């Protein structure tokens, strides 16, 4: 079993790399891949890049060059869910594009033509990661919709505009649905996890601590495998 | 495989693909990661034709596969699109100088409207390639050429509200479509020169002209004639 971790938090990468035995680095198309064993499983780590196209390029290179059996995309993002707060963990069940509108031809809001309306995260892998967070952490975990755009969704105003289209959206960010779209195209199961970094109505060492926690969660999951 | 210059044509018009394939000698068909690449010789250059896919991620993926598997010297992305620019008429040909994202907003971090963080605010089409294409248009068609800004999003831009919103941010935008800037972003990342060409499928003033379905057949044939002229001129 070979897992691809598409990463954004530097403390997650450092810690995953630290846990690897027999690390082998390769640069491919200018992307740096760290390849090593964690526990008995093979892991490949690479930085996502920012935005839909950059993350899509990363995912394409990861799958075509390493033949990963699954993709885990971890990061931090702001809350849209009114009930969320800084430090909550969202494990996506579905992903969609926050502002893609081809409704003139009958597509659902958020659906790009020739794509499904929503991308479905792998049920088993998503559940496995939830169990690992439950074992290793005392974080509040939520399953739900994550939406993606090439905008940085800063204001509460921008957030309600998205919520008018996706009332149950939990978080908006910049790579999840694009990683999903590529993984879906390759028939590779994927999971998308986001640590909530701000309240809908809104930090020191947050990204550091969330990166460290994420790496601990992933290491626990990897170390559990046969 | 064995010509010194190799062009990628990232395609969406059926008659353009049909005519380019018909023009190829030693036509080959190779499938890589589910994508069909048609390749062979036109004039004294090799040409690789692949369907773009629809939208930013699909076209980025195509472009990535194209570059990484064929090492093309340049990418040409031809198509049709509706008019934003006020004076534009059906059959006008926009050869982009720049591509940008129509609705990417990270201004909160100091970026320009349209700019994705870690990207340039706009992507620069290759001067020489775009000029060469413009010369081929001048040689073999009597189409009115326009040079300027094309913008890209994962929305289909249909209403006057959608159009006006883009024009507020990009007053000089000639057209808005769904693959240009994403192809540009990947080509730029790989330092591969690119060109983006769009045949205009409606009149900006709202006046009636031929149906989209008739236009697109004419537009595809025309594009292929232009590209064949260009390829046979490279010698």
């Amino acid at each position: 079993m070979r897992y691809g971790v598409i990463n954004a938090m530097a403390e997650e990468k450092a810690a995953l790399v630290d846990a690897m035995i027999d690390e082998k680095k390769t640069t491919i198309a200018g992307k740096l891949f760290h390849h090593g064993k964690i526990g008995h499983v093979d892991v490949v780590v690479v930085e996502s890049g920012i935005g839909k196209v950059a993350s899509a390029l990363t995912t394409t290179l990861l799958i075509t060059n390493f033949g990963v059996d699954a993709v885990i995309n971890s990061g931090s993002a702001g809350a849209l869910g009114t009930d969320l707060r800084i430090g909550d963990i969202v494990i996506a069940d579905y992903l969609a594009y926050a502002d893609a509108d081809a409704r003139a031809f009958g597509y659902a809001y958020g659906q790009v033509p020739q794509q499904p309306a929503r991308f479905k995260a792998d049920t088993d892998l998503s559940n496995d990661l939830s169990e690992s967070y439950e074992k290793v952490t005392d974080a509040r975990l939520v399953r739900g919709l994550v939406v993606t755009s090439d905008s940085f969704i800063a204001s509460n105003e921008q957030k309600q505009t998205i919520l008018t289209h996706f009332p149950e959206a939990q978080s908006a960010e910049m790579e999840g649905a694009s990683i999903a779209q590529v993984a879906n195209y390759f028939d590779v199961p994927f999971a998308v996890v986001r640590a909530i970094s701000d309240n809908a109505n809104g930090f020191d060492d947050f990204i550091v601590e969330a990166g460290q926690q994420s790496a601990q969660v992933l290491i626990n999951f990897f170390e559990a495998q046969a």
